[PDB]
């Protein structure tokens, strides 16, 4: 027989973007405790994040409204092809070396993050400290220069759209190393300095990598709800149990979360049956999808964290983090009597990225009137936290144990 | 070496009945609220259901009282095979069709239920109301048609059994969809109507399918206990232990019970280490068996209800249903100025069911003396209630979220 | 690029014992009850245990100390052969059998354990009691055997150490198959008798036999930590989380232990996140390490006992038994008038193996300074009880459903 | 046991002078001209140029550890300098240590202010503080070190080293 009726949409959002980095030079800097950061050491580097984890980077703000119009899409793959052209820059033999990090947020042992920096006004190239910027508000500024304001903005006219224009966006959150700060710690003290992550970048001169791939790569989503699935008809109107249980064999299909704790204090744990409410249908929770964390404030990628009433298989997931820039050109002399470069050069980084989104949706029609209603079997959870704030995973905070951590979204 | 020693006894039982379906209207039926079922609307089929999920349907009273002296059986394999015969209906050039249903009690989005209609008097094609008789009564009278009553019962005479005869026995449970009934509904309605369940069942002219299969299924289970097993030598009379902890790894061995709520108020959830008793040694619960609930009242397959003390893995499981009728033929003329007929011809189906059971027992003579004992890790366990009464899977409820619920059994 | 500096570290323990089993009878011995012990009855067998799962067997003290300076060292694989040579015993055409049990420790129905006898002055080959000694006083004794006294030792003169000398060590802890005793119990009684445990072990005609593998076994340990991985440098000092949840699937990455009760007065049960430590680190538990059970007390895996911060999948594990002995020589005569015999000639084994140990380690440079430290995800837990007291693997009591049980190590 | 410890290193060179400078006698050591080189010694014969403090210490629980061998490659960028047509030429000494006749030692020299190419004498520095110097730029300092910031480790960043041992 013909069966159900579900009809199919698959959709592609192409952008083209120019950025250009800072090419910053490898400074330690001081950052003091503040509540539960303790006190560390930073190293800052030139390399710029690339924000291709997160949904402005793919679709505009007309596409993301009009998507909000097709319950049940989910982002199914998505692309990034990074170019580089002419390094900007007395002197005329210059060396420049260009820098890529594939993954290294990845690293257990390397803690790192994307950070914003404040500069010398002598020397424009060296940080000499940190931005109030947080990572949500860097990719907020990121894309009201590629999409501009609206027509209505008394500051419509300092934002002309890089969507239209064409023209390059400065990329400005660098990648970021953290040590110990052991000069006030108590007791038996860990001295390891810093982690050799020149051994986990890749280096390249760009001289003969000029207008090629430095960057190329794919990524297939397990699961980026976008949109929450079309409401079933539910079956508490229907039927009497509405309510049963059904013998789960040993196999799990109800998601766990794990916590762990690095200090050692606690053992990792795994807790079953996690708060979390549906984002559809008679009690649903809809706060994730309403505030529009997907587009900008999270990534697009959120496997463990939503979780349909069936029997597939749900695990952990995290996107690869990319980082381009170009190493710091010294300016170091004789008079300086210094074995380490304290002048640099303002060189600047070119990169062009091409980014492709594929995303499909589904209308299933599964009763006569009305209009469309999904399987019972497709309703979906979301984590939420005991005060009803969701949860939701976050690519801007340091690995633990290598993984992507979830915590409470932020907009009220 | 020889190792132990062990009997294996393969058994069959066939069957072959026939069967007369009505070949019911399809009317709309208004089903009251009772306690926890709501109001509902009910459409009729005259797809009578096969109870091909129930022992008593393979199996006759001798051969149930003889399989009870076998240890550790376990129902290998069922197969079902249905053919039709010409379907007795002025007119002399009707227009007969053959409906079949395979599988439509699994389908998340169609709530269904096998029922016992009342007819009309002036119109006996046309249901009017719903009798008591629950699926159990139901499949207790059928049971009663196939194989009689006792020699010394008063009401003898009045059933001849049609394993000795070959009659043909009337097939009155059948198909039944359920829809809101929004009459009474406060606050936000849903209004989608009845599913198109005519998508999801083929339809013949039976006019060249007499005597060819309509339907042919085969069935293997995955763990259908018929009779328990041998009770091990109980180790705590030997050892010192006998309550030891041993590391189970990632894997799950004790199994779990997933409840799911369609109403939304609760999100799923998974319990582990639910109540349970042993169903052999030394402090068996063995009232399922006792009460022989598994013969009439229970199907065949419990695969993730009963459960051992091993590494097996235990997975969810249910039987495709079958349900086969003829449609109904109109009696519709222009002086009824109806669009849908009110008037139906007296069709009725002829079926014929071949019916083969695969069963399979072991005897184990672990130790020299006494008799048969089994190893330990065959020790079978099942969920029970917290009042003692046993829970068994049960297929006359709706699917929830696709599923067959477990409930507690009702016999005393 | 190069990534993370690993130094792997593959090394070899060789030993060549000889052994002297004692060919006893098989008599039925009493043992009373205490406490959690019933009364039940012993028959004993000559067949020797060889304790090829404990690492004194491959490894000498000299290299057990050494190895103790090799952190994150495993157990990769193990291997043991077993040749006889002529079997030393009035009569000259005596009949002499050698028996080989393989893994009859892990049969389900079969309650064995290794045990020592006392033996009746008139009759050697004669057990008539049990000796006080324990398993792992057995090992111990054994070990001072292979390995001699300190040098500073007043006993140092006692025993020559059979590593250096190569003469043959008396093996005299030998396999015991238990029965219930049913004399003084109350209610229905199991009257099953013994195991017929001839049925699982191998005999041979050793006099063709001579200087061929009687033996020959490989195991691939799972997990068989010897030396804590190295600590890993802190996040808890350089990151604000060091505590984050992150999602886990449907995929379990905390381990479970399961209870089970052969009496059945308690279903079995699986808990997760039992009470477990760190073995390295900031709050570090090494009192499994520093007593050294994995030495001679504690099997050398360890397989579901030890688990990492990290998604690999844990299972349980256990090592096969070996006994090897001689069938007792009858001396059995008219005049006795005794269907069985009571009376053996003086028969002893002799045998010769061959055990290979294989281990491999890691330092792993993550830092630039200090020493080295691991990745966080290479951190180790270890099971421990409520009362401090580590839990280990034991295979020195009656297999529960098959498996080896898990319990408080002992030492202080 | 074999073990292996690579390292990359990436250094700058000063293209001094060759400028005669007069070293006066002190004690055993007589009054001498000094003629001055702009070719910067690599360490290669020292054992912070292959392994970090992290594999110093953990080999140090090795006993009867001895280095097999030691190998170095040398290559060139290009060489940073009113004019557009400039000469540039690269000097490479190899084992001018062992030749009998020729005395010579790499020295740190003091360097003019308007000349800053131009060595004008010698610096304190000797050689082991250079070699000092040097593996603090390349390795860093300890985390509760109050001078932590001043030097990142070359090992972690990559960067440059100015090296300033000439001959």
């Amino acid at each position: 027989p013909i069966g159900l009726h579900v009809e199919k949409f698959q959709q592609t959002y192409r952008k083209k973007w120019r950025f250009l980095t800072s090419a910053n030079a490898n400074v330690i800097l001081a950052e003091a405790a503040s509540g539960e950061r303790p006190a560390r050491w930073a190293l800052t580097t030139g390399m710029a994040s690339i924000p291709w984890e997160y949904l402005f980077f793919y679709m505009s703000p007309a596409e993301y409204n009009r998507m909000k119009n097709y319950p049940g899409t989910f982002a199914k793959s998505a692309s990034v092809r990074i170019r580089t052209w002419n390094t900007r820059v007395a002197t005329l033999n210059q060396n420049k070396f260009l820098q890529v990090a594939k993954g290294i947020r990845s690293i257990p042992f390397i803690c790192s993050t994307n950070r914003k920096y404040t500069y010398s006004d002598t020397e424009p190239m060296q940080p000499t400290g940190f931005a109030t910027l947080t990572s949500y508000e860097y990719r907020d500024g990121l894309k009201i220069a590629m999409y501009g304001y609206d027509n209505d903005s008394p500051d419509f006219a300092k934002k002309p759209p890089a969507d239209a224009t064409g023209a390059e966006i400065y990329l400005q959150d660098y990648l970021t190393i953290y040590t110990n700060d052991a000069r006030a710690t108590t007791g038996t003290k860990i001295l390891a300095g810093f982690p050799p992550y020149k051994n986990f970048i890749e280096e390249f001169d760009a001289s003969a990598c000029i207008n090629t791939d430095v960057v190329a790569m794919d990524y297939d989503f397990s699961y980026a709800p976008l949109v929450p699935q079309f409401a079933p008809v539910p079956n508490n109107l229907i039927t009497q149990n509405y309510n049963a249980s059904y013998p789960a064999g040993t196999k799990n299909e109800v998601t766990a979360a794990k916590t762990t704790d690095s200090s050692q204090a606690t053992p990792p744990t795994q807790v079953r049956n996690a708060p979390r409410k549906y984002i559809q249908g008679p009690n649903a929770d809809t706060t994730f999808f309403d505030e529009e964390q997907n587009y900008l404030r999270v990534p697009i990628e959120q496997g463990g964290i939503f979780e349909e009433v069936n029997v597939e298989t749900v695990h952990d997931t995290q996107m690869p983090s990319i980082n381009v820039g170009i190493r710091a050109v010294p300016k170091l002399t004789t008079i300086d009597e210094t074995t380490q470069a304290n002048s640099w050069l303002d060189a600047q980084g070119y990169f062009e990225v091409d980014c492709v989104l594929t995303t499909e949706s589904v209308d299933p029609y599964t009763y006569i009137k009305g209009g469309c209603y999904s399987a019972n079997t497709k309703s979906q959870l979301q984590y939420f936290a005991n005060d009803g704030r969701p949860i939701a995973k976050v690519y801007d905070n340091p690995n633990v144990y290598g993984r992507m951590q979830m915590i409470k979204t932020v907009k009220p």
